[PDB]
Parts: structure tokens; sequence; C-alpha cells
């Protein structure tokens, strides 16, 4: 009830290739490792020996195995997975002690979908049923976990990262050795992704004096499964004009700023000409809001697999969007983030493992004030 040690450091994952959990599907129990998803709603998993996977889901071994008798396939812009539908008993080593029968996509055929040198074969939508393929019918993880058992309907994540990644995903509760400070909520607009309403951007502290409805179309939402910080294209334009701006005693390639090229040193990396960035998220009251400040150790990640270069490349994880605002992994590792779904709300603190130096650290602060935040969603 405020510290769940079993569950901290029960997230791994390599940079570039996100964050996973350890997870059993089964009866027997057969262990897989998870990608953790809040932009998603399937609990799907490798079905057969794709050679990139290190193990599979074999329904044949299970004697919990359910058929549903339905499948389903689920397209990406670049690429998919095809899955055989059906339920399984699943629980979580390293979260709550529990069991629970879940909804599961047997993958049985992919493209782009799992990564080459990855070591997860799983992925665990934890966005809400709206999203959920093929219809809304199919039940995610999360809600079948909640209505299940006595696991409290929130979990949080804490994703830290540095070629190895690791974090916290805290089921049922929040753990407040992970953060710094106050935690500040955000209202969930919509309970399909996770849905949240940009209201002010800053650079360096500097407006943008956009119409703020820009920062959210046509949506903005919080997503582990995603790197960069996406933004529409007009806001990215903005952004990258005033990053310019403020970093203008270094020249560089106008294809970094595009994600077209890398960008390499040799630890003697700049960071303090680089900009700090600030969303200010809608509050809890009526014209209140609160700020969270990213540093360029957040916009600015090492390229490991350079094979060509012997310096420390980066990339600028900043990139436009048309599905309107990411809050990913670019966002979220400055943070312990709180998905309050029984309250309908996203709570945002420093996280105690965040990358920082001696200068700059990454912050939530409030309150503010902000009228017409109504204004700002999209509809
Ligand atoms: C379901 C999915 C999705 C997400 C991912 N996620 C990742 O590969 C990934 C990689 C690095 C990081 C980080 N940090 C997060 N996620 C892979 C496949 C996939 F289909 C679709 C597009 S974006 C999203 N939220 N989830």
């Amino acid at each position: 009830r405020g510290s769940f040690v079993e569950m901290v450091d029960n997230l791994r994952g390599k940079s570039g290739q996100g964050y996973y959990v350890e997870m059993t599907v089964g009866s027997p129990p057969q262990t897989l490792n998870i990608l953790v998803d809040t932009g998603s709603s399937n609990f799907a998993v490798g079905a057969a020996p794709h050679p990139f996977l290190h193990r599979y889901y074999q329904r044949q071994l299970s004697s919990t195995y359910r058929d549903l008798r339905k499948g389903v396939y689920v397209p990406y812009t670049q690429g998919k997975w095809e899955g055989e539908l059906g339920t399984d008993l699943v629980s979580i080593p390293h979260g709550p002690n529990v069991t629970v029968r879940a909804n599961i996509a047997a993958i049985t055929e992919s493209d782009k979908f799992f990564i080459n040198g990855s070591n997860w074969e799983g992925i665990l939508g934890l966005a809400y049923a709206e999203i959920a393929r093929p219809d809304d019918s199919l039940e995610p993880f999360f809600d079948s976990l909640v209505k299940q058992t006595h696991v409290p309907n929130l979990f949080s994540l804490q994703l830290c990262g540095a070629a190895s990644v690791g974090g916290s995903m805290i089921i049922g509760g929040i753990d407040h050795s992970l953060y710094t400070g106050s935690l500040w909520y955000t209202p969930i607009r919509r309970e399909w992704y996770y849905e949240v309403i940009i209201v002010r951007v800053e650079i360096n502290g500097q407006d943008l004096k956009m119409d703020c409805k820009e920062y959210n179309y046509d949506k903005s939402i919080v997503d582990s499964g995603t790197t960069n910080l996406r933004l529409p294209k007009k806001v990215f334009e903005a952004a990258v004009k005033s990053i310019k701006a403020a970093s203008s005693t270094e020249k560089f390639p106008d294809g970094f700023w595009l994600g077209e090229q890398l960008v390499c040193w040799q630890g003697t990396t700049p960071w303090n000409i680089f900009p700090v960035i600030s969303l200010y998220l809608m509050g809890e009251v009526t014209n209140q809001s609160f700020r969270i400040t990213i540093l360029p150790q957040q916009y600015l990640r090492p390229v490991e697999d350079v094979a060509t270069s012997q310096d420390d490349c980066y990339k600028f994880a900043i990139s436009q969007s048309s599905t309107g605002t990411v809050m990913g992994a670019v966002i979220m590792e400055g943070f312990y983030v709180v998905f309050d779904r029984a309250r309908k709300r996203i709570g945002f603190a420093v996280s105690a493992c965040h990358v920082h130096d001696e200068f700059r650290t990454a912050a939530v602060e409030g309150p503010f004030v902000t009228l017409d935040m109504e204004d700002c969603g999209y509809n």
C-alpha cells in the first residue's frame, strides 16, 4: 500500500526496443517476455517459431487453453500481425500474487512486428477496450485482472533506461520511492487510448503562442510503446524552429532535425546548447494546469549500433505525426507516471531514476493559471 518491493525493477529492455515484463501463460505456466504498451489494448503473443523469437506460446501444452474460434488481422502503418483468439491463465511473476483468465491472441503470422535481436515475444496492450481488435467486446488484460481479482484499478510506470534499459511497472498501486516531490494529475479525456490535453508548450521557457488546439490535433496520448515525442507537423515545425534558435551556436544539417541522419560527438556532447521542453497539461481543477519539463538527455538518444562510426552518435527523437501528439519514452523516462484508471486521470512526478546532469533536472511544477483549456481539445 505504497511499497511494492516485489514489483520494483520488474522492467527490462534494450535501447530502442522497449520495456518488457515477464509473464506466464497457460497451465503449466509458460514464461514469456512481454512488451509493455499503453498505446494498444490487445494481449498478443508469438505462437509459432518465427526465427527472431526466443520462445513462443505453445497452446498444445496448455491444459487450460480455450479456443474462441475467431481470428484477427491487425495492421499498423508498417506492418502487421495476425492471430488466433482464445483464453488461458495468465500471471505476472513479479506482479500481484494472482492468476487471471484473459484473452490472448496467438500470433500465427506477422511482418515487421517482432524485432530481430529483441528479447521479447509478445505485447501487453494496457489501453482501453474501445481500441481493442477486432472490437470492444474483446476485454483487455487489465480489465480482466481487475474484474477477477482485488487488484486496484491503477498501475504505474517508471521507465528508466540507461545497451540495456530498466524500470518498474507497479500493478495495482503506487510506490513512493520511485518519485520525488509531488504527483500531479491530468484528466484522461476519453477511455480509448490514454488521451490527455496539452494546453501550453514552452521551449526554454519561451511559449510557442500556437492555438493550443493544434497541440492536440487530433489526439494527444501517453504511450510506452513509442520511443519518440511525436508532434503534429505544425507544432513540430514551430518546436524545431525554436529548438534551432535556442541551439544556434552549433550548426546542424537539416536532415538531423528530420531524423534522416545522426549527429556524432566523441562524452563531449554540448547538452547545454540544447533547450529544455515544457508541456503544460490540463489539471484537475477549472483554469488550473501543471508543467512537465524534459531534458535534451530525453529527446537526444544515443544510437549504440553504428559500425561505421567510432564516436558517440545521437538521434533527434522529436518527430512529426499525423495521429496527433505521442508522449512516448522520450516523455515518460523523465517521470513516474501513474495510470489512475479508477479516477480517469494520469499522474506525473519527477522520476527518481531519470538521467540528468548537475545543472538541469526534469521537473513537475504547479499550479498554473490557464484559461480556455477546454478549447484545446480537438473534436
Ligand atoms: C502496437 C504498437 C506497437 C508498438 C511497438 N513498440 C516498440 O517496438 C517499442 C520500441 C521502443 C520503445 C521504447 N522506448 C517502445 N516501444 C512495436 C510494435 C507495435 F505494433 C503499434 C504502434 S505504436 C504502439 N503504441 N503500439
